[PDB]
């Protein structure tokens, strides 16, 4: 059920754009593990989740296409977000 | 810097463990607040650290992988208790 624990994370974190026409998908949800069960499943996503921040503060989520390993985006510090980055893609 | 806001406090209140094998981390502190930073950042514990319990007479930190609302626990009164769990899985 809850595949949260799939992710390694970096808190008061979120992650930028560095390319502009980078796509990412967000939706606003009541809690963080529907981000992540929605990241590991893909479900109404275009792309391979390996990725998601969590917006605190509007409860909303943002997947991603790529982690901050790739050259299309990099961390960024944010009081109001939590970055996930599935084990699965990391290291 | 103070994260423990980030908490919603179900006072003398502690989880017991339902799931035989559920692991959690445990830690002498000096306050509150450093078992709430310790949880938000993940730092030190295997998982994603959802709530934590402050056993006020101890002064240990008590992390869980999972809140109330998963049936591996569940809330039980505790006069040297306090449980704390992150909004960000809540609701």
């Amino acid at each position: 059920r809850n595949t949260i624990h799939e992710f390694k994370k970096s808190a008061k974190t979120t992650l930028i754009k560095i390319d502009p026409a980078l796509k990412i998908k967000t939706k606003k949800v009541n809690t963080a593990d529907q981000c992540a069960n929605r990241c590991t499943r893909n479900k109404g996503l275009p792309f391979t989740c390996k990725a998601f921040v969590f917006d605190k503060a509007r409860k909303q989520c943002l997947w991603f296409p790529f982690n901050s390993m790739s050259s299309g985006v990099k961390k960024e510090f944010g009081h109001e977000f939590d970055l996930y980055e599935n084990k699965d893609y990391i290291r």
